[PDB]
């Protein structure tokens, strides 16, 4: 199926440090309904202008 001879390079194991344990919290909130809904609940659409997102 072709797609032969291919490889990648460089990496960034920064999250590996904070992701090692997780987050020591007592009865808090992980997301809104399940998990993705917390981040999925974000609607930002700007026309033209500059620097999308990070606004409203």
């Amino acid at each position: 199926g072709g797609k032969w001879s291919k490889s990648s390079v460089v990496g960034w194991p920064a999250v590996r440090e904070r992701m090692r344990r997780a987050e020591p919290a007592a009865d808090g909130v992980g997301a809104a309904s399940r998990d993705l809904e917390k981040h999925g609940a974000i609607t930002s659409s700007n026309t033209a202008a500059n620097n999308a997102a990070c606004a409203w």
